[PDB]
């Protein structure tokens, strides 16, 4: 059982048929779609889909309920959703343009009050969890969960993403120390180093795994030993929105790990995931199609691997 | 009776508290989320009928329109004559502002595009001809075809291009402002028109009616072919929040004046202080029509017997 903490949000994605190359910036957009959303969501809703035990626990509004019955029906436990009195439900809005870069503004509304939620309750309700994932949430609850992960003796995945440039060194230092997992990408790596004045080796020695996303170059599995695993790309062929894809990995990396997949395994099924993500517009908007799947892992990794990922799935 | 032709929007208006000073990746904490009507000719129609003018919206909505229309009807203003779109929703408008009121947002045009399908001649046979059209910032082919069948029918037009003059051509920009009995535009945009459209100062102010510029702070400029030219400072604000619609306002209370047979000065004040008022708030329809603070504010800018004069027609 996986506990996925981390944002729950409305996605507001706009396609601007251009270049950021423009203060009085006005984009004129061609396409606008709301959709679920939050890296908590996306993670959760792509382990459940991918047919893993995954409870979510974050803040939303009373508007959540659609968005719990669409969870629910991918076998997410949505109970510990802290539902807000008086906020709405966080909300997303982004511009991508054709390059794949993006312009956006976050609203944390109800996201504010996950420094209210307790992991306590959780681990009375469901047991305690194989791994909680601490993703970008409130800078507090992000804190709150990895110290009460440390009490409880769970073992957590810090994945602060977004939070990263926003929290300061101490603070990024305070989420890092213990995690079973760090998952960043090369740029917030560069800048957790920068931030914290640790080296690589002072971040390795407190962590058991370092996965260090690459956008197209794939991602990179380092262990403490320096022991690197580099997976490539399960490459594009309709690429269209970068949003949730990071997430994604996330979501098919550890889905693998709890399926007793090794780690390059498992980073094959999590590129696999991203890749699908990155062709659709949402976040929780791509399809699992088992033999798509197989045939797309077998053309990037080889029958072999292909055949063991979609074995315990 | 003003037709007033352009967008029609829901503003999705965020505040950034800090300053936009950031393979592009911005991402803003903000604040503030909050939605409001908005479009400029909703504004303007809004404006004109809270204070008191006749005036008929024309432009293309979606079938989510009709809390709006109950909202502006509420307020005076005439919707018969807007375009409710089979299929299109209400275009969007996205905006994040910074602490300096500079902006960053996206456009969604959505049922917009379909106002190049509405017919002046609709709207003269129905409510007979119109005093004044104002072409706002709308589906371009609309602003062009407008524009076009106001000259054909014989209609007084006001060129308002605004937003779109960046996405026009130098030919579309000097097709909108042939003849127009007012140009209205911002003096960054006054310099934009001349570069696109070639012309010089003489020669847009030989074609037009009147030239009204506005200067952010510093006010607003209006300009007749003789060079004849009345400076209206600001009528200072106390409570700066969002800059959204704020030229917009100044249009309307502008015009309305104009349509009370208020001179140039005096409606330039007016539309000031209806500037400054959407200026203190947040959307763009949000502000309230206070005949003493209104009265007040007048008279501390420009004098008790221009705020007499223009409270008079009020
Ligand atoms: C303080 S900035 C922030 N904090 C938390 N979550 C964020 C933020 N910005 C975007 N998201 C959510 O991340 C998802 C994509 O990974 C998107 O679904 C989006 O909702
Ligand atoms: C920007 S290219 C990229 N980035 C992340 N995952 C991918 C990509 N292509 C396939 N899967
Ligand atoms: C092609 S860009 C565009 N076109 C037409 N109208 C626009 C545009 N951008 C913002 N608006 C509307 O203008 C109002 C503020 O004057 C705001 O209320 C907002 O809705
Ligand atoms: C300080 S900016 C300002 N102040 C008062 N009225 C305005 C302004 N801009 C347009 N109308
Ligand atoms: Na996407
Ligand atoms: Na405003």
């Amino acid at each position: 059982t996986i506990a996925v903490t981390g944002s729950i949000a409305t996605d507001h994605l706009m396609r601007f048929p251009g270049r950021f190359s423009e203060v009085s910036l006005s984009f004129l957009v061609d396409d606008l779609v709301m959709h679920r959303g939050g890296v908590a969501g996306n993670m959760a809703f792509a382990i459940g889909v991918l047919g893993g035990e995954v409870a979510l626990v974050g803040a939303a509004g009373a508007d959540f309920a659609d968005y719990r019955d669409w969870l629910k029906a991918r076998g997410v436990n949505c109970d510990h959703v802290l539902i807000s009195e008086t906020a709405h439900t966080a909300r997303f809005t982004c511009t991508t343009d054709v390059d794949m870069a993006q312009i956006a503004s976050f609203y944390p509304g109800a996201m504010s009050e996950a420094r209210n939620i307790k992991l306590a309750d959780v681990v009375s309700a469901i047991g305690k969890p194989e791994l909680v994932i601490i993703g970008a949430n409130d800078p507090e609850a992000m804190f709150l969960h990895t110290e009460e992960c440390r009490k409880l003796g769970l073992a957590f995945a810090a994945d602060p993403s977004q939070q990263l440039a926003r929290l300061s060194g101490e603070e990024i230092r305070r989420l890092v120390n213990g995690a079973a997992y760090l998952f960043t990408n090369d740029y917030e790596w560069d800048l957790l180093l920068s931030k914290t004045g640790w080296s690589e080796a002072d971040v390795m020695a407190q962590i058991d795994l370092r996965v260090t996303t690459l956008g197209p170059k794939g991602v990179d599995l380092v262990e403490p030993d320096g022991t690197t695993i580099h997976v490539g790309v399960v490459p594009e062929t309709s690429q269209t929105d970068p949003t949730g894809v990071g997430d994604a990995f996330r979501a098919g990396f550890l889905t693998g790990r709890s399926a007793g997949l090794g780690l390059e395994r498992s980073a094959q099924l999590g590129s696999l995931v991203a890749v699908l993500v990155l062709e659709s517009t949402g976040t929780q908007e791509w399809q699992w199609d088992y033999e798509a799947a197989a045939s797309r892992l077998a053309g990037a990794y080889g029958e072999h691997a292909a055949a063991e990922i979609v074995a315990v799935l």
